[PDB]
């Protein structure tokens, strides 16, 4: 089912599932049956990271058919980086003559973590373009769906001019957005205000990745552009060298975040989850959310 | 200024007080002493609640006169309950007179005692027909808000009704709203949630009352429709005949939704202070707004 007839109809929140290229064989045996096994937690849709530079462009097609002959929804995500207009297009071709319904429009970061970004030579420099080529080839048989950043892209100048860049990928076809991962829910509350003064009406879910290991901060911060709240920070800092216990401080604070969001009527909860880590799955037990 | 120009060029939350008809000259002197006192603050607007039916009709367009005395911005209630269209549209026009530029279109509740709204055999029914009248007769000399209900009017059927009506609130000329006092904020960004996605893009600032008193709760939850969270419902059934701790209690539940609020970037903050209370001074104090 498209994403957008799902939300409309939805009989409690959605819940989601975005995993990540796997390393290694094993690892993908391993991943394809993780997809299997969380059919118990009835996800409302499923997907795998797209290498952001187009490295991933065979295999991610692959994979969504894997996904989909599994009986899952997948949505299927499309980055512009380091790819032309012409390559892009091909694999939302192949995306869509699969039998894939819902496609996550997204830029890509630069490499390496460079500040700045570059597109290829005949490739396209915003999501939005990929929006508007999904809308000019397919209209409303897909739905799409964009990234959306309550603490802004770590580029942007303020986070005013960032809804404004926001808001004109939203006019260029999405049906829905999925944010960046926060762990300070207040932050997530004022983009939606932002974005309600803004006259955006379209379903915006929230997206969790609870934190798993002390490394994970520099990313989080760094290039996410996530911020760290006071109490959080400081329970990590005092456990860094403790995993077991990183795992219980993350886990904990997301069912936390969760619980409030639920409360506050969103639609739905994307977590994002590394392939090997059960911390999503546990957030959702611990809610006896466990169907 | 009207609230809707102080609203779009607003540089950071505005902050605003209602305090309550005095009971007596010496208390009348006190709450203006207070609202002196509260010039230092620079809050945005004050207001005087508007006695039930209209048993403040002349005092009140007094106060709002002296209020802009004391160079304060004044925002008039006026309310519908137990009064004729042309007694309302008479008070109506003695605040406008007085040079208030800033109107909050109220209903009024029942009397003292009754729990069944009758309008007066002459009079409006509802707040959207005293904001469509003020449109009509003043349009764009005032700007006009109105009362909103994250958790719904009491006696509306379901919040999708109760949306729904405030949403005819609003297209009859509302500029803003302010908020019921609430206790959990989940429910206040789970409102503004589904006035977003039904197009409402109004400001809306959320209305805090602090708990001074175990006897408040059942005005609280009866007449103001608002629900108390388990936690800090347990805290005051304990503490109902220690006064100075119930006093703590409601202070500290309030600077934790306040420091909440403002985190998510609302456009102000409305408090709602009894005249001999210090607790709104409290709440101030602890989030480090007041010396
Ligand atoms: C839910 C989710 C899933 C993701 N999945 C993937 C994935 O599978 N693969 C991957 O590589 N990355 C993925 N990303 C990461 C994403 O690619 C990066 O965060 C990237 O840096 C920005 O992508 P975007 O689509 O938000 O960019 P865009 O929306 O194109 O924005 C890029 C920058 O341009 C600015 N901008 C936009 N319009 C204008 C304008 N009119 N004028 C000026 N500036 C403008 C924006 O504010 C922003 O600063 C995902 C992110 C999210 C939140
Ligand atoms: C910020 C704030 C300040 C206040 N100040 C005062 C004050 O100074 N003095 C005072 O007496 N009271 C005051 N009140 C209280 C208010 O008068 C009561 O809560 C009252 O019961 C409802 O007033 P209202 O304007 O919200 O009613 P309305 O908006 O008229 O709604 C009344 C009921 O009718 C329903 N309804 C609305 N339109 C329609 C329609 N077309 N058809 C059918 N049903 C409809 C609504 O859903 C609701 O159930 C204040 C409340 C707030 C939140
Ligand atoms: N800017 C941006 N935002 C994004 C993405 C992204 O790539 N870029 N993501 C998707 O595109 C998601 C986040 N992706 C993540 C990928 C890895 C790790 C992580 O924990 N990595 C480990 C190292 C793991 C390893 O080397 O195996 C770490 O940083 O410690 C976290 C988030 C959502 N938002
Ligand atoms: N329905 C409704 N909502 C409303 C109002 C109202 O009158 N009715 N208010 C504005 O119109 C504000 C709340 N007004 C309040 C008025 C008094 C007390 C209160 O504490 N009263 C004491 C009695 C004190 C005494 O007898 O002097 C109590 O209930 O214990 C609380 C809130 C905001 N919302
Ligand atoms: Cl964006
Ligand atoms: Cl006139
Ligand atoms: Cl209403």
């Amino acid at each position: 089912m498209k994403i957008r007839d799902l939300l409309k109809a939805r009989r409690g929140p959605l819940f989601s599932f975005e995993f990540f290229p796997p390393k290694d064989p094993e690892g993908e045996e391993a991943l394809f049956r993780t997809l299997e096994e969380l059919k118990a937690f009835r996800p409302a849709f499923v997907s795998i990271t797209y290498g952001a530079m187009g490295s991933t462009r065979e295999r991610s097609v692959a994979w969504a058919q894997r996904i989909q002959s599994l009986g899952l929804n997948p949505l299927a995500h499309l980055t512009v980086a380091g790819q032309s207009r012409k390559e892009v297009a091909e694999v939302l071709h192949r995306f869509v003559e699969s039998g894939v319904e819902n496609l996550l429009a997204l830029r890509g970061d630069p490499p390496r973590g460079e500040r700045v970004f570059r597109p290829h030579p005949e490739g396209f420099r915003y999501a939005a373009e990929l929006v508007a080529l999904i809308r000019e080839r397919y209209g409303d048989r897909v739905s799409v769906g964009g990234a959306a950043y309550p603490e802004g892209h770590p580029e942007s100048e303020s986070l005013e001019a960032d809804l404004r860049h926001f808001k004109a990928k939203v006019e260029a076809g999405l049906d829905f957005a999925i944010t960046q991962l926060f762990f300070n829910n207040a932050h997530y509350f004022g983009f939606l205000e932002r974005a309600r003064r803004a006259g955006i009406g379209i379903p915006i879910l929230p997206g969790i990745m609870p934190v798993t290991s002390y490394r994970q901060l520099r990313r989080f911060t760094e290039v996410c552009g996530a911020s760290i709240p006071g109490p959080l920070l400081a329970k990590l800092e005092r456990h860094q060298d403790d995993p077991k216990a990183v795992l219980e401080i993350g886990v904990e604070h997301a069912v936390r975040q969760v619980a409030e969001l639920l409360e506050a009527g969103v639609e739905g909860v994307h977590f994002y989850t590394l392939n090997k880590s059960p911390a999503t799955r546990m957030v959702l037990e611990r809610l006896g959310l466990r169907p």
